[PDB]
C-alpha cells in the first residue's frame, strides 16, 4: 500500500482546484496539504473529512478555491501532501495549460489465442489518453452487468494523460458461443459523458 | 503523539536482479524531539544480525523525528521465505516494538504471459498500443520489460499488480510504437522476470498476423 496524489482542474461551466490523496494508510490517516500559486503559498484551502475506501485505506481531499481571472492567466497551482508513512513529500502541479480534459479512447481486445486452451479467458478493455484521472469502468453482457472483472488504477502515461486496463474473466464456453460483452466508461471528457465498446467472437 | 514502526519489504526488481541490492526497511515515525535516539535490533529467523545500516534522522512536518534502519538481505534468503524482524527500542517507549516481515507466503504460481495486438480501431492512429497481459502469478513481485531485434524498447508503461478474484495477481504492460513499425511485421517481445518461472525469466513475442 502506497499513497497516490491527483490534481483536478475547475470544470468549464465557483471554480475549484482539487488535490486528491488515495490509499492513505490506516495507521496514519493524517495528511498535511500545502498549496502554491506560482511559488507563493496560500492558506484558504479547506480539507474535507476523511473517507474510508472499500480497501480500508483512506481518501483525503483538499479543495482550493481559485480566482477565476487567475486561471485565465495561466498561473501554476501546486499541491504538496506530506504523510508520516511517506518516504518524502509528494508534489503535483496543474494549470490551464495541459490541465485541459482529454477524451479517453476505448479499445476492446479479445483473448490471446494461447489463452483459449484454458477453461476461462480474459476480455480486456484498454482506456488511454484521458485527463483527468477520475474515471469509472464497468462490464456488461446483453445489458446484464458482469461481476468477475477487475480494473487497474490509472497510470500516468508519457504524454501527461492517463491510461488503465480492465480485465473481464468469462468462461471459454461463453466466449466461443458468440456472446456479446460491453465495456462501459464514464468520464467528463467523453461525449454524453459515457461510451460503450462491445466485444464478441469473429 | 506515539512513535510507531513500519517494516517494508525489498523492491521487486531488487529481488529479481543479481546486480541489485534487496533491502528490508524499518521506519520509526513520530520520534520524540528530546528523546530522539532509537536502538535497532535485527533478527533473521530468530538469529540476531548486525550488518544493518542506519540513516541520519529526518524531521517531519510535525516537529518530530523519523529514523530509518536498512538491512540488506540475500536474494536466496528472501526467496526462501526467511523471516526478518526489526525491534525498535526508545526511551519514550514503555516497551520495545517488534515487527516481522517475509515474502508473501502461499504456493508460488507461474505467471501466464499473453501478448495482445492493437485494436483495429487504433490502427487509424499514428501510434498503436502493444499490450502484454501477465496473469495468475504469486507472489506479486514481478518485473516486465519490452525488447525487439535484440534491443530494449523503452516507450512502455506497466500497471502495478492487481489482486485478482482467484487470489493471484495480474497486470498489463503497454508498449507504444509508431504504426509503421507494427505494419512492417516487426517482432516485439514482452519479457517477464518472476521467481516461479524457469530461470526466473520468460518472454512472449508479438507480431502482425
Amino acid at each position: 500500500g502506497g499513497p497516490s496524489v491527483f490534481l483536478f482542474p475547475p470544470k468549464p461551466k465557483t471554480p475549484e482546484v482539487t488535490c486528491v490523496v488515495v490509499d492513505v494508510s490506516h495507521e496514519d490517516p493524517e495528511v498535511k496539504f500545502n498549496w502554491y500559486v506560482d511559488g507563493v503559498e496560500v492558506h484558504n484551502a479547506k480539507t474535507k473529512p476523511r473517507e474510508e475506501q472499500y480497501n480500508s485505506l483512506y481518501r483525503v481531499v483538499s479543495v482550493l478555491t481559485v480566482l477565476h481571472q487567475d486561471w485565465l492567466n495561466g498561473k501554476e497551482y501546486e499541491c504538496k501532501v506530506s504523510n508520516k508513512a511517506l518516504p518524502a513529500p509528494i508534489e503535483k502541479t496543474i494549470s490551464k495549460a495541459k490541465g485541459q480534459p482529454r477524451e479517453p479512447q476505448v479499445y476492446t481486445l479479445p483473448p490471446s489465442r494461447d489463452e483459449l486452451t484454458k477453461n476461462q479467458v480474459s476480455l480486456t478493455c484498454l482506456v488511454k489518453g484521458f485527463y483527468p484521472s477520475d474515471i469509472a469502468v464497468e462490464w456488461e453482457s446483453n445489458g446484464r452487468p458482469e461481476n468477475n472483472y477487475k480494473t487497474t488504477p490509472p497510470v500516468l502515461d508519457s504524454d501527461g494523460s492517463f491510461f488503465l486496463y480492465s480485465k473481464l474473466t468469462v468462461d471459454k464456453s461463453r466466449w466461443q458461443q458468440g456472446n456479446v460483452f460491453s465495456c462501459s466508461v464514464m468520464h467528463e471528457a467523453l461525449h454524453n459523458h459515457y461510451t460503450q465498446k462491445s466485444l464478441s467472437l469473429s
